[PDB]
């Protein structure tokens, strides 16, 4: 008759699902369940489970795959979106790097990038596309200087299915020399990197050494600054490779890297051929940095995010793998619903304009008004990035909180609203969810997760909580959330009755 702590945030769905977990544990084990309400941040349950029931924490809670992937692990290494900068005869790029910290924090680094050809020869000005990079950081146990070994795989994509003279310089393996002279808050340092790039495979192998003693910043903060000419452009996208077309004269790459709540890097680099060697010479100035912050205090983990989702189940397997390795938290089987953020329209408008996807809406955005939450319109991963990816051009966008957007779309003041996919008010307001076809919002698959040691003390918990696998669909979770948010039913009572009518608990 041991006790385990199940945690829940003060949100309808969270309370319902934690009550379900609790009732399953108590119905199939001799264990007592302590239901702990956690109030606060988005990872309040994550810190509660890292603490554990032994120290006023929790042992089990229902986590979401996308939340863990994005805000705790900083998964996928961003797809770097590249656009033509016609005024500069070059390209622009913006992206976010998410540096991991040991405690589950994420240091954001917003990257703004300008590339301009060095010579006056013609270059490829690309259609909008992206470069996907997978970076692996490692160490040479025989190297006593501050150093980083970097292995990178870059592939171009974003365009559905002969070459410049500069790409002819990339048919084989090209030696790479990288020189960085940097100053961060007055701390001067130099980095020299030697290696080789192979653009036909998109592979980069480099060894960077701080030649001036200890590096005052963490090595991953410099990975993006310390050779996109070595990206692998598939045969149908080679006309969009600005970087190779600018060779051998090369290009100037300038970047502003804004570390959220910390200083900024401003980098200017010349990327060019010298002899056979592709040389990247960089000047870096870092300013406004807290000397005890994540960057100057060396609080970032020595890694880059693990590789992307080639398998549509590899997202969940990635959170499982990383949570077990870093904090010994076991991800159990998913509950079965994807509580992703979404745009919804009244179903009759969707039927009138044959709307099923976000891009169908983006083709008609200029006619429609968007009434959304501040959470959506102002989130660093909300409406800005969604608009840039879909080129949303809504007639107006109105900030509507405190129930205003629901009544607004009901009264046709607004035609599109943001919502959680399991919002209980969606069906009662005859609203249709549209599919994020470009996958801007991460899938949010709910799955119980448990400390590994708690599972060692009571190994029966895995099966008892996996009895809920694929047992709650999006529609079922919607109906229960409506049972709590439309009618005033008790979340514990709604949960217990759902589990009873599905036969998941033995009572009665």
């Amino acid at each position: 008759n041991d006790t385990v702590v199940v945690g829940s945030i003060n949100f309808t769905e969270g309370i319902i699902v934690a009550n379900m977990v609790a009732e399953m544990i108590e119905a199939h084990t001799d264990l007592k369940v302590v239901r702990k309400l956690n109030l606060g941040g988005e990872n309040v349950n994550f810190e509660a489970i890292k603490r554990g029931g032994a120290n006023n924490g929790i042992d089990i809670y229902v986590e979401y795959t996308g939340h863990g992937l994005v805000d705790i692990l900083g998964f996928p290494e961003p797809n770097v979106y590249i656009t033509a900068d016609k005024q500069k005869n070059g390209i622009k790029a913006n992206f976010k790097i998410r540096h991991n910290m040991e405690d589950g924090s994420v240091q954001l680094a917003d990257h703004y990038q300008q590339n301009t050809p060095i010579g006056d020869g013609p270059v490829l000005l690309p259609d909008n596309h992206y470069l996907s990079t997978q970076s692996v950081l490692s160490k040479d146990p025989n190297e006593k200087r501050d150093h980083m070994v970097l292995l990178e795989f870059v592939t171009a994509a974003g365009i559905t299915l002969s070459m410049s003279k500069g790409e002819e310089l990339f048919t084989g393996v090209v030696p790479i020399l990288v020189e960085l002279d940097g100053g961060v808050n007055g701390h001067k340092f130099s980095v020299r990197g030697e290696g080789e790039g192979d653009a036909t495979n998109g592979k980069l192998t480099l060894k960077f050494i701080c030649t001036t003693g200890k590096l005052p910043v963490p090595w991953p903060t410099l990975v993006t600054t310390l050779v996109q000419c070595f990206s692998r452009y598939p045969d149908h996208m080679k006309q969009h490779d600005f970087f190779k077309s600018a060779m051998p004269e090369g290009y100037v790459q300038e970047r502003t890297i804004s570390f959220k709540d910390d200083g900024t890097y401003k980098t200017r680099a010349e990327v060019k051929f010298e002899g056979d060697t592709l040389v990247n010479r960089i000047e870096l100035k870092g300013i406004d940095f807290k000397e005890d912050g994540n960057i100057l205090g060396h609080k970032l983990e020595y890694n880059f995010p693990p590789p992307s989702s080639t398998d549509p189940e590899g997202a969940y397997e990635t959170v499982k793998k990383e949570y077990k390795r870093k904090w010994n938290i076991v991800w159990l089987k998913p509950l079965g619903f994807n509580n992703t953020y979404t745009l919804t329209v009244k179903d009759e408008l969707a039927k009138q304009y044959n709307l099923k996807t976000f891009s169908d809406l983006a083709k008609i955005s200029d006619k429609l008004i968007l009434g959304a939450t501040m959470f959506f319109l102002e989130g660093p991963d909300g409406y800005p990035g969604l608009q840039k990816l879909y080129n949303f051009k809504f007639k107006h966008t109105k900030s509507m909180d405190m129930g205003i957007r629901y009544t607004a779309i009901d009264n046709n003041e607004v035609q599109v609203i943001d919502a959680w996919a399991t919002d209980g008010l969606l069906v009662s307001h005859k609203l249709k969810i549209l599919e994020d076809d470009k996958a801007f919002f991460p899938p949010y698959y709910a799955a119980p997760i448990i400390r590994q040691d708690v599972l060692d003390k009571h190994p029966e918990l895995k099966d008892v909580l996996n009895k809920l696998a694929n047992q709650i669909s999006l529609e079922e979770m919607q109906k229960l959330n409506y049972k709590v948010d439309g009618e005033g039913q008790d979340p514990a009572k709604v949960a217990k009755e759902f589990l009873k009518e599905k036969g998941l608990i033995l009572q009665v």
